[PDB]
């Protein structure tokens, strides 16, 4: 019973979070095996961030300029290299707490948990979606850079935080930004954002599963005309296929739930609520809904 | 910036979760030092328990405790209120510094939702004024715990039962929160009001993050009509008043008139003043 925005348990990620200092600049880094990953802007001074020349700033750095602490212990750095927008510090000890892990680039509309960190120490954990425009609506203060996002006994790291634009932007663990962003203190346009349609649909399924059925009353090509109108992502057959399991478990056909949603979009909610929300929620994937509704564990 | 319902990091609790089996009943237990804690209804079959009689028919070896692959050896069992305490022959080497704490209504904690001794997820809950919680709890989640962290984990909640709707449980001494008992009967939770001091803390969080529009001066008279907990609550809200230069209750206009605040089309009451400050200033653990 109940339905909650639920983060993954964070223990395996917590044992990977270290502090990285370079100059006055300090942020979080991710220690897996003998490599520490962090945003390359750890090397920028106050004046550098407006237009940093990362190649030329890194040239002025030596291994011993990088202070890496994993708790009270200090790691010694035996090599440094830049891969796109992430710095990779080789250190002489492999992390004993390294989990089984992969590095993944998620697709827009996919969700992950963020372990917000400061000075290499965890502060909290929360579930996020990658917006269609490759920003994320998170909770990130000064110093949170290098906090990571992930999905789970194997941790798939998908996101490292790099900058607050009120929305947030960063990279995969190969240092490639999500979206058009660059790592410089400039104004940068995020796209026109849209609602993640397949996720709203999944969340309506969760609603029906938990007893909220008041909204239950089209064609794919026709629903998409409505979706386009309300700045919703178009629905593809791939999305319909991924909604399969929930359609079977609940016994409502996906194009039927789509007619329900069209009505919600064209008519609003009349001050009613769905799963305790007065807006349509789009930060649950069809996997998340299934995960939670069936209690899968890690 | 930004503002999210944030759960505490769960690692220190994950190392404490175990599977407890009695008969053909399995749920979650909490292994700290040489003691495993779980709901005493682990000893109940499917067929109004007399727990003392049921426990009397149970011996130490009828309780199977697993920590991952390791199986612990029970060497003692007492019942304190509604918790079973199984003394095991092994202290948990992953026991964190910890306290047992009984929270007050309107306070918040993190739930590490678990099935068969294994972590499913973590989320932030508020103890509702009527001593239920609105969580996400399936059959099997019993024994999952609620907690706050300060290197010290304060356990405040053990899950005992899904009501028709919401959730109920105990403190780690086995005393239920609220008027509930560990029996499968219809049990009423009283009317549940809104946590006024929490909604105010959330409005400060909103102002800190730039949501300004809702700013427009006993007159509690309105709170009573809209079923809000009566507004000492000012003293707790002090530091937010000092940070923003704003005690705001004139929320009155919100209640009577009804756009979004911090991305919600509802007034939110599951952030305590402490939560807002922790989050808006980067408290770590
Ligand atoms: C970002 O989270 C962050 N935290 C701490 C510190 Br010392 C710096 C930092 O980044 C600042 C930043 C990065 C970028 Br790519 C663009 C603008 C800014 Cl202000
Ligand atoms: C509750 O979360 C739970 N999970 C798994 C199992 Br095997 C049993 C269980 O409790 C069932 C229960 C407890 C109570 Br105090 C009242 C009614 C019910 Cl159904």
């Amino acid at each position: 019973s109940g339905f909650r925005k639920m983060a993954f348990p964070s223990g395996k990620v917590e044992g990977c979070m270290v502090q990285v200092t370079c100059g006055t600049t300090t942020l979080n880094g991710l220690w897996l095996d003998d490599v520490v990953y962090c945003p390359r802007h750890v090397i920028c001074t106050s004046e550098d961030m407006l237009n940093p020349n990362y190649e030329d700033l890194l040239i002025r750095k030596s291994n011993h300029n990088f202070l890496v602490q994993a708790g009270n212990v200090q790691l010694r750095v035996i090599g440094h290299s830049m891969q796109n927008c992430v710095l990779k510090l080789k250190v002489d000890t492999a992390n004993p707490k390294t989990p089984k892990y992969k590095f993944v680039r998620i697709q827009p509309g996919q969700t992950f948990s963020v372990l917000a960190c400061y000075n290499g120490s965890p502060s909290g954990v929360y579930q996020c979606a990658m917006r269609p425009n490759f920003t994320i609506k998170g909770s990130f203060l000064n110093g949170s850079c290098g906090s990571v996002g992930f999905n789970i006994d194997c941790v798939s790291f998908c996101y490292m935080h790099h900058m607050e634009l009120g929305v947030h932007a960063g990279t995969d663990l190969e240092g490639n930004f999500y979206g058009p962003f660059v790592d410089r203190q400039t104004a940068q346009a995020a796209g026109t954002d849209t609602t993640i349609t397949v996720n709203v649909l999944a969340w309506l399924y969760a609603a029906v599963i938990n007893g909220d059925r008041w909204f239950l009353n089209t064609t794919l090509n026709d629903f998409n005309l409505v979706a386009m109108k309300y700045n919703y992502e178009p629905l593809t057959q791939d999305h319909v296929d991924i909604l399969g399991p929930l359609s079977a478990q609940t016994g409502i056909a996906v194009l039927d739930m789509c007619a329900s949603l069209k009505e919600l979009l064209q008519n609003g909610m009349n001050g009613r609520t769905i799963l305790g929300s007065a807006l349509l929620e789009d930060e649950f994937t069809p996997f998340d809904v299934v995960r939670q509704c069936s209690g899968v564990t890690f």
